[PDB]
């Protein structure tokens, strides 16, 4: 849904904030979807806790 990439929104530690919105994959003609977004695995996911610190939350 995203640079026909390959969903492109499961990077928690990339901080995919979207403010201004992805706004590309307009080009759309080819069916077949990459098979390479078959491993979304890819995801730290340990940034969230330490970026929450809000400082002295």
């Amino acid at each position: 849904c995203s640079k026909n990439r390959k969903a492109k929104a499961k990077p928690v530690t990339r901080g995919t904030g979207a403010g201004s919105r992805p706004r590309g994959q307009n080009k759309e003609r080819p069916p077949p979807v990459p098979n390479p977004d078959y491993e979304p695995i890819r995801k730290g996911q340990r940034d969230l806790y330490s970026g929450l610190n809000q400082r002295a939350v």
